[PDB]
């Protein structure tokens, strides 16, 4: 499951460090996907270039996940859960304040290695 | 609705302020989502890191916006139409050059506060 | 299609230019969107920014591709080799290590020029 983060700015690396280095290893926690199906991409984004309710510069992170189709509504359901908590512990920020966004692929739709859809394996 | 925002460089705070400003107030405004479900991110794009048509440095805007699923094909019509009108206005740019891309989460699929999916509530 | 791409960072304008502008060229290759309807935009990423496989910094490149529904799973297979060749040519990186994800919108859910859904045309 490739993913994609933004988080407030603001951070050193450590923690947009090993917040990824978890997110991997919650993410291979998290089921399927051993290893190098799974990426991770930070993108942190100052204040006055976001808003949370509507309060410009409020601390915040969305994760856009994208996975392979064909997984359970509870596997996800426990994503969400262990990803907020490492958010959380490693990115020190709230629970409430992350917004994860789970988008399962179908194996024609995404192009992977050699550009042959995942299908195609 | 969660909102991650992509314009081409070169603008003024204020504009990029204001622009999230009746951004959030137009997501209102645009029915459901009191406030904070709500959020928006820009993240402004170089002249050569994109290209509309085939003219590299073209300006532009793209929209993508993350709401929960269950709303109306004309709801959805209203905020294209508003948010295009938010964009030009406080943005400077034109009305043809927005694509916004409206995408309708499930609410087991919205990793949200404490975790918990969007549809345990 | 609109495109956004995350590549890992540290390339020349050329590169990070002519990328694009085959990647446009390949966009209509690829049949339908003559070329007002697409957009390519680059993003690049820091190394301890993102994480391939449980490494962080590995070079990478993630395509998300949205495009309006009602396309073939061939059409859309053919995007992704060429634009697998092309990010590989021009971008410099490995074949293995690019990820599209192939979105396909509904012409009711995209706004477009003037705020006018996609459908509406």
């Amino acid at each position: 499951p490739i993913l994609q983060v933004q988080v407030t700015a603001g951070r050193s690396q450590q923690q947009k460090t090993a917040f990824l280095q978890n997110a991997t290893k919650v993410i291979e926690q998290t089921l399927n996907a051993a290893l190098p199906s799974i990426r991770i991409s930070l993108h942190e984004i100052e204040q006055q270039d976001s808003i949370v309710a509507g309060q410009v510069g409020a601390e915040f992170v969305n994760i856009v996940a994208f996975l392979l189709a064909g997984r359970n509504d509870e596997v996800k359901a426990n994503f969400l859960a262990a990803i907020n908590k490492t958010a959380v512990t490693t990115l020190d920020v709230s629970d409430s304040c992350i917004r994860t966004m789970l988008i399962d692929i179908a194996p024609e739709h995404m192009g992977v290695q050699e550009g042959l859809s995942a299908a195609a394996f």
